[PDB]
């Protein structure tokens, strides 16, 4: 409301808004009336003595105070004839002369002393003569000399006092014309004189709510109407920075007197450009040819669960067993959620579940392959001695529950110990640095990933020794020959992947960490269920 | 040097020091030729430029200067000679009346007007009657003035602001204005502004600030210096020094009030005040040694028992139990006797980590082969019922413990490397807590993995409990699997009770009550375990 009142008053007084914008103005054109009786004056009503426009105003009021006090003293003096003789009238000239020779900026001052006017006046400071014509420190609005045309003066005020006489009041006043030209024109904020507390072009109405900490003022807000002087305060035009966000500085359009959008240069970073900087564009033509192929090989794996169920009466599946063949086949679905979870975005619950699907999908697929490969050695070796008929799931799914109890215990402890530092430090989401000064959101390794990448390497060495003990064991379907490739293959292309994933942990873009999780799970997982399932229906 | 200057001049101007600290000393003050003539206030400056003595000092000067400028007009006025008429004199009287009424603070103000002295003096503010009795410029200054007469009287200090009149060779006169400062505070006595500007603060600052870091000896008033003028709302904060925990704390020990000294006290290890006791828990060394003198005796007996068992290696009782399998239990139990020797020692960062390497490696060694020995007898009994006999002594049971040991080592290596990686962010190991009496003692904290490595023991001992249940009718000649039955349940119960007591009452137990717990727990489960698997071997053949 305060800003718009000045806008209306600009056209409420013609040919004066140019005088506000340019302090010269009258130097170029001068043909008008005695304009400028009062414009905005004191937007908060009026300032008695406040707003501290320099110390000139206060000291002028003070000198007027203890200069009219002088006449207020020679009021109750007895036997005061006051003949107004030649010497007596020269008494009154001295005070008016002294009223000018103690202040930096001051203009004509006059006294009525109506007993017969006996009005005395003087000219401006340091150059004034004498000319005779023929309450409680009231104030006056800005002014401009009415004489003829407009001239330079610059809205001089007419602060005046009153004189009371004894016998009512004297019908006399004391005029002081303060020169207000070379005076700082407020600061367009921080409530003072004629620019009251907002009084500019949209500090916060356009650029502040969206752009936190706008700082549109600096030292002079929206630099406003002005017109008095150009002091050393350095009017800060378009000082709003506010860092980034929707509203930046405003160096796009709407600049000079008419100044408004200041809304641009906002994309992810404290910069000013298009969406070239950080938050690199995620290619959508490559992320839709992977998740759509990761879910076509996932539903082609759930369909294969029904097929073996329908073929459970065959001579090739009865030997392996229906319960030890779908434990492998169901645990390979948990190995297909390195990519569906890494695709969306890094998060806290979305990065804890990454470790719950890799450690439980490994103890189920490769934790029972080495158990039915351990059976083959122990059955032949001990039946060469004769007895101990071994059994199917119930003595091998009972030895697997122990493996799934040590790994299920670690996950509970690790999850509980990782959702505790969140009150102090969150390491589940980090940031990276590229060559071209670009940053992406990833998951940070917490030194519990180099040790669960050795437990997978030490557990697969037990399946390597068993592949040598069954090297000369006759078999009907050569199954121990396909369970030996699937262990020597998982062992090799999983140590290489972890080494690449650990060394190049911060130099891999988020779009390049799903072309490595997609070439891993399709060279170790898809060739494991392609070796344990294909030589069961055909090629018997 | 500045602080000492006040005490040095205290004797240079006697009878006035009591008038400084006690502004009311004037009324008894009776005689003396006069009173104060001068104070050496030149240490900060000749007189304070931009003085902090209100705006009264800077605004009372305006009344005199703008009256001198009024008088600085007719010095050159034509025909302004006259003969000092009665009307001319009344205007000058009006001048001085205006000067007196221009400021409440301004006292008697006088003008000379030497042509005939024509010197005028009036009474004080708000009550003033006129009285008539018979170079350098630019507003010179004067030192504080004490009215002479007899004694010192109430008004006290009066600054005599003076100027000069240059009439057309000067005028041989001065403008006299006296300002009263009995309502003016003496700066702060520690900023830079009146008699004690950043000085005259005896027995403070360097006394308690370098050793007592962040001394804050001021607060809001350091060393209330002169007084004598007034006691405004500044509220002189004498002895306001706190300094937090420094070698010199506050200073409320001795040498209080005026004569100040001895500000050094209440400092040992803690931000408290009194003696060393409040932040030092009791440490009964006669009890803390009565535990090690007993707990270290059991270690020597355990080690001697190893040689004793080795000597009787051909005994019928030990041949049927396994010499290689019996030494491992003793060695593991020896390794379970280091949660107390490490605890007794004050909690370091190397020692508070080794406390978990000895408990975990000593549990999987003692209660990791009792269960295997109990399992092998069940396997032998089941197999021998119908046709082959398939287990043997150390070598088939001894190398089945290697898997458990490997898992334990893997977990220990994983945890050790993950706890000495957070030290860059948080030690999270050496914490502290109170005993409900604001007496704190350092100890170790819980890493939240200790909660998990206490159900693992509980879940592992359930296998041994089931094995104990399975074997209850097998013929045993030496009752070997009957003594191991009690040794599993006893530990399973007391270890769980001790663990839950330690976890619940974790931050409310003193250091000496933690030793009494770690020592009582290790003698009801560990000493009894080797009291059942060892004693019925040499005796009761
Ligand atoms: C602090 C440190 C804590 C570390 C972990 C804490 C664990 C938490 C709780 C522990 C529960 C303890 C359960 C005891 C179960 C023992 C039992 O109850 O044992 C069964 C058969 O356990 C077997 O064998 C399986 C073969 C061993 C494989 C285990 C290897 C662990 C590796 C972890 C997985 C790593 C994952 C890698 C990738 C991720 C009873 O089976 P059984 O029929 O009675 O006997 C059987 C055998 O047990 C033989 O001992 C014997 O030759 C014959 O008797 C034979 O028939
Ligand atoms: C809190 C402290 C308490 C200590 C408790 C720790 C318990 C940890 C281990 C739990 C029990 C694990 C199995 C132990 C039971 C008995 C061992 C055993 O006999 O297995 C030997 C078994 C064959 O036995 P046989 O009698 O010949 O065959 C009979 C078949 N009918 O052979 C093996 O299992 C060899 C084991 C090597 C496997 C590879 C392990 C390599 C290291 C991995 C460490 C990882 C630990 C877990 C971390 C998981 C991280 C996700
Ligand atoms: C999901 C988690 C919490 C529960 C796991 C507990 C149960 C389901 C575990 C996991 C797999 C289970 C086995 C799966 C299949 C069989 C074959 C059946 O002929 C007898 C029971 C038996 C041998 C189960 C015994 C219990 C078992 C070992
Ligand atoms: C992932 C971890 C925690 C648990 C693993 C779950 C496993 C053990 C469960 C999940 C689904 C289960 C299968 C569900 C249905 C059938 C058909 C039935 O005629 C034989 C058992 C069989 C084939 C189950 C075997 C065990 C099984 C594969
Ligand atoms: C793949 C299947 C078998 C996984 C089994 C479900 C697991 C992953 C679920 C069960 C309970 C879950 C947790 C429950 C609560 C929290 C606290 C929250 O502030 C962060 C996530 C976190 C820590 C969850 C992580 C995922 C979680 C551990
Ligand atoms: C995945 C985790 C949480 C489950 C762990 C629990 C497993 C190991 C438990 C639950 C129920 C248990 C079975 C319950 C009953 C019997 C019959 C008896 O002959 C003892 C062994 C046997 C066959 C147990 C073997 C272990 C067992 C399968
Ligand atoms: C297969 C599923 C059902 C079993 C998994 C159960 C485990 C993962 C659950 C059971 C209770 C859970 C805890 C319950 C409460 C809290 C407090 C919270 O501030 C942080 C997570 C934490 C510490 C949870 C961590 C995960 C947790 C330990
Ligand atoms: C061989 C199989 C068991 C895989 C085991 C994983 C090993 C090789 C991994 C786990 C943690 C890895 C290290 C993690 C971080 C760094 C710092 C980097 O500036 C150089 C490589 C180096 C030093 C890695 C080397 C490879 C490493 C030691
Ligand atoms: C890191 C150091 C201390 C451990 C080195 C040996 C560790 C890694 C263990 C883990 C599993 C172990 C293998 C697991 C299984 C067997 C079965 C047995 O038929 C002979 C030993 C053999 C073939 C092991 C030899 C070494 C081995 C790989
Ligand atoms: C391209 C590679 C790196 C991806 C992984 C596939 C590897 C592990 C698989 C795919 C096909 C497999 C081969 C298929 C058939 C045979 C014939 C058999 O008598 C010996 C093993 C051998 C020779 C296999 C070795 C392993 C093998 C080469
Ligand atoms: C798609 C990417 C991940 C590669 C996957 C290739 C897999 C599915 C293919 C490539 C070569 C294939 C093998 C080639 C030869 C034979 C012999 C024949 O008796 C059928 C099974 C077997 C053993 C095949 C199993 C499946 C196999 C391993
Ligand atoms: C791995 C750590 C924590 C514990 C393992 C220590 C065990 C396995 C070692 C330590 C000292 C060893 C004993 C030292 C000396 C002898 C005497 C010899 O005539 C028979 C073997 C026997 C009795 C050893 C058996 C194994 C033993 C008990
Ligand atoms: C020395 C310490 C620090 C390392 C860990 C100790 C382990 C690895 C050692 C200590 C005693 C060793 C056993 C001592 C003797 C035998 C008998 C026979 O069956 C060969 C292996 C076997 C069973 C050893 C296996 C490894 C073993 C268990
Ligand atoms: C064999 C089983 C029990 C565990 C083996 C652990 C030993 C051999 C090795 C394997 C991987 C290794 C870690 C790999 C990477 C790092 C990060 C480096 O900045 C400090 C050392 C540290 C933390 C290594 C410590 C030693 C370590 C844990
Ligand atoms: C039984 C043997 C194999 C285990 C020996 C333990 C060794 C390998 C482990 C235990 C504690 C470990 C240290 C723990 C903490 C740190 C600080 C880290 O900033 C650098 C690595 C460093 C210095 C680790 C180095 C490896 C370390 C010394
Ligand atoms: C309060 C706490 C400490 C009680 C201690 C438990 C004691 C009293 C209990 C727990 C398990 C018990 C044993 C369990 C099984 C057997 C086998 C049986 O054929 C004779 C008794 C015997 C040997 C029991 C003796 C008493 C026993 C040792
Ligand atoms: C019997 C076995 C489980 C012994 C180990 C006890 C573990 C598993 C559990 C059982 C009950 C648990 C306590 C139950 C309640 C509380 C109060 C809470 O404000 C802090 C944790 C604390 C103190 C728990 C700490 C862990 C605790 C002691
Ligand atoms: C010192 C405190 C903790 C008390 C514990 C002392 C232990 C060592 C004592 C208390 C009771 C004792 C048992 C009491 C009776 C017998 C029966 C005897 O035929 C063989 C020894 C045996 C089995 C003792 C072994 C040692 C024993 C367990
Ligand atoms: C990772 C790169 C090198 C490709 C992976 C190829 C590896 C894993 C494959 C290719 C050929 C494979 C076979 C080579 C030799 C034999 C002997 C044969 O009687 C059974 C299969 C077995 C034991 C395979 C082991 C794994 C093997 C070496
Ligand atoms: C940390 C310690 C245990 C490391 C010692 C390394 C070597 C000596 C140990 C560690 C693990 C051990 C075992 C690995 C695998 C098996 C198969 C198991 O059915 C009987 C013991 C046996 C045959 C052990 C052989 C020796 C072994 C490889």
């Amino acid at each position: 409301d305060g800003t718009i009142l000045a806008q209306k008053l600009a056209e409420e007084v013609p040919m004066d808004v140019a005088s506000y914008l340019y302090t010269g103005d009258s130097h170029q054109l001068k043909r008008a009336n005695c304009s400028g009786r009062y414009e905005l004056a004191g937007l908060p009503g009026k300032w008695p003595a406040l707003a501290s426009a320099h110390p000139s105003l206060h000291r002028a009021l003070d000198t007027l105070t203890h200069a009219t006090n002088f006449l207020n003293v020679m009021l109750q003096s007895n036997k005061s004839r006051e003949q107004n003789l030649q010497d007596d009238l020269d008494w009154y000239q001295a005070l008016v002369w002294s009223l000018l020779e103690g202040e930096p900026s001051i203009s004509r001052a006059a006294i009525t002393f109506s007993t017969a006017p006996q009005v005395f006046l003087q000219a401006t400071r340091e150059e004034s003569r004498i000319l005779l014509q023929d309450s409680h420190f009231k104030w006056s609005p800005p002014y401009l000399e009415c004489e003829n045309g407009s001239y330079k003066p610059g809205w001089l005020v007419t602060l005046s006092s009153a004189i009371y006489g004894l016998q009512p009041e004297f019908r006399g006043v004391m005029k002081v014309d303060i020169n207000l030209q070379k005076v700082d024109i407020d600061q367009c904020s921080s409530d003072g004189w004629f620019s009251g507390t907002h009084k500019c072009h949209l500090n916060n109405s356009e650029c502040m709510p969206i752009k936190g900490l706008g700082f549109v003022l600096g030292a002079y807000e929206c630099i406003c109407k002005a017109g008095f002087y150009h002091p050393g305060v350095l009017p800060v035009n378009n000082f709003r920075r506010r860092g980034p966000d929707q509203h930046i500085s405003g160096s796009t359009k709407d600049v000079s007197e008419e100044a408004y959008v200041c809304l641009p240069c906002r994309e992810g970073c404290p910069f000013c450009a298009d969406d070239s900087p950080c938050f690199v564009q995620e290619d959508k033509y490559l992320r839709l040819a992977i998740i759509s192929f990761q879910a076509l090989c996932m539903l082609l794996d759930f369909v294969s669960m029904l097929v073996v169920y329908h073929f459970r009466k065959a001579k090739s599946i009865r030997a392996s067993g229906l319960i030890l063949l779908e434990t492998i086949l169901f645990g390979s679905l948990l190995l297909y959620f390195p990519v569906v979870i890494l695709y969306f975005e890094p998060s806290t619950f979305r990065c804890i579940l990454l470790r719950w699907a890799r450690l439980l999908g490994f103890a189920t697929v490769y934790g029972t392959v080495t158990l039915k490969l351990h059976r083959v050695l122990k059955v032949f070796l001990s039946r060469t001695a004769q007895r101990i008929p071994y059994m199917t799931g119930g003595r091998v799914m009972r030895m697997l529950a122990v493996i799934l109890l040590v790994v299920f215990w670690f996950l509970i402890g690790w999850t509980s110990s990782v959702c505790q530092n969140l009150e102090k430090q969150i390491s589940l989401i980090g940031q990276g640095k590229t060559s071209d000064h670009l940053i992406f959101n990833m998951c940070l390794i917490d030194r519990w990933d180099y040790m669960t990448a050795v437990a997978e390497f030490l557990f697969l060495l037990w399946g390597v020794y068993l592949c040598y003990a069954v090297r000369t064991v006759p078999s009907a379907f050569h199954e121990p020959r396909y369970m030996a490739v699937a262990v020597h293959n998982e062992l090799i292309i999983s140590a290489i992947f972890h080494t690449i994933r650990f060394v190049l942990a911060s130099r891999l873009q988020s779009d390049w960490m799903l072309m490595l999780y997609f070439a891993h799970t399709h060279l170790t997982v898809t060739v494991t269920i392609g070796l344990l399932l294909i030589p069961k229906f055909s090629h018997s």
